[PDB]
């Protein structure tokens, strides 16, 4: 293989994990192009010679696929922060290619929210969470932490483009962190519009649908929808409507209704996120600060 293009040396110090140090216990989740496993990982952290981790096994077929894998591994090494799920490294030794993340006890935020909702067919609960509905303060803490993660991404001129509760993870003590899923889980497929391309239509603003534009202000719109998700306990936006009908709502300026468990003060934040003009939307810092204020002193609501 010979060099015939500009070569950029500069790179992220991506941590490589030996495959022998990863011990797969069992499958946690599955998608069309990947699996998530629970695993024990040796020699990863000090004085914690053994620890539980979430291991993504990704089916990267082409050379282009493995380039995307390396590109992503590079970005996640750079983007490490407090409300972003912790990425420990990769295993490109053999096949499949693995990405190692921290174990988040309660899984993704959508499934978590659904399991604590009023319409939950079974009660989910543990040592850290009470079965059934969460507190208003707990709901605000969740949103506030997600917002905090978005502040950091916006600071680095970085757009998620698929900000939704399904891509947020929930750990012990109800610590919420932003992650992502490229594996196309069969559980969250109706959340994406398919033609020929996969678009999270119901979470996307007018400018993305109409003009194909995505900025940090588009993530603010998407966060407003996450806020709606949280206060409906993981219900799908426009759940009655089809993908095209939902596109009609967003492009005609028809907004999501105030949830049953949502105070007007919290709905005002959502409405602020859903301004048609991106420049007219509140900054993610301003949204975060307002959520954090409300989390310290939750409003009274019936
Ligand atoms: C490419 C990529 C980018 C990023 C990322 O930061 N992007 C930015 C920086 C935000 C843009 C993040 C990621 C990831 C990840 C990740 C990390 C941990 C987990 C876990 C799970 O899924 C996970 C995914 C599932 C949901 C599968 C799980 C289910 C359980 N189910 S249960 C209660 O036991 O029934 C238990 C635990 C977990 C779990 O820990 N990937």
């Amino acid at each position: 293989h010979i060099i015939e293009n500009p070569q950029y040396f500069s790179d992220a110090c991506v941590h490589h994990i030996k495959r022998r140090d990863i011990v797969l216990k069992w499958e946690l989740g599955e998608g069309a192009f990947g699996k998530v496993f629970l695993a024990e990982c040796h020699n990863l952290l000090p004085e914690q010679d053994k620890m539980l981790v979430a291991v993504k096994a990704l089916k990267e077929a082409s050379e282009s696929a493995r380039q995307d894998f390396q590109r992503e591994a590079e970005l996640l090494t750079m983007l490490q922060h407090q409300h972003i799920v912790r990425f420990f490294g990769v295993c490109t030794e053999g096949r499949p290619l693995l990405m190692v993340f921290e174990y988040m006890r309660h899984g993704d935020l959508n499934r978590f929210l659904r399991s604590h909702g009023p319409d939950a067919k079974l009660l989910a609960g543990g040592e850290d969470v009470a079965p059934g509905p969460l507190g208003l303060g707990q709901l605000l803490a969740v949103a506030s932490q997600v917002a905090a993660g978005m502040v950091y991404l916006a600071g680095l001129h970085f757009v998620h483009r698929d900000l939704a509760t399904r891509n947020c993870l929930v750990g012990q003590g109800l610590v919420v962190k932003i992650g992502d899923f490229g594996m196309s889980r069969d559980i969250y497929s109706t959340d994406y519009y398919r033609v020929g391309t996969m678009l999270p239509i119901r979470w996307m603003p007018p400018e993305s649908i109409l003009y194909r534009k995505f900025t940090t202000e588009s993530d603010v719109w998407s966060f407003g929808v996450v806020l709606w998700e949280i206060f409906t306990y993981g219900k799908q936006p426009w759940y009655q409507l089809s993908n095209t009908e939902a596109i009609d709502c967003i492009t005609q300026g028809r907004e999501l209704e105030r949830p049953r468990a949502c105070p007007p003060e919290v709905y005002a934040i959502m409405r602020g996120c859903w301004q048609r003009e991106p420049q007219q939307r509140h900054s993610i810092k301003d949204v975060h600060a307002r959520l954090q204020a409300l989390a310290q002193a939750p409003p009274v609501y019936l």
